DNA sequence: ATTGAGGCTGGTCATGGCGCTCATAAATCTGGTATACTTACCCACATTGGGGCTGATTCTG
């Protein structure tokens, strides 16, 4: 019952969902990217991997 | 009742198979990714409790 109170999406809804997940991907990335700290942590583990 | 020897009490010198410990290594055990399209399973009794009436005392239009 629960799983039937919903109903299956189509080829246009799921492009549209990938797109919305892409969209907010991106906006994650550019949010997490403004910030200076992620190079400080990307220069550290680069300096520990040489 | 002594002093002359055997049997038996003290320790020598390694000795030798056994057991714990180190290290190697291939077999065994774990995690991980696959892109034509696949969308709702398969007997008979006795007792107590819950729900629908059934009046029967209280109030009503």
């Amino acid at each position: 019952r629960e799983m039937g109170t919903v109903e299956l999406l189509t080829r246009e809804g799921e492009i549209d969902i990938a797109k919305r997940i892409e969209d907010g991907i991106n906006q994650v990335q550019c949010s997490v990217a403004e910030y200076p700290e992620a190079i400080t942590y990307l220069l550290e583990q680069y300096d520990r991997v040489e």
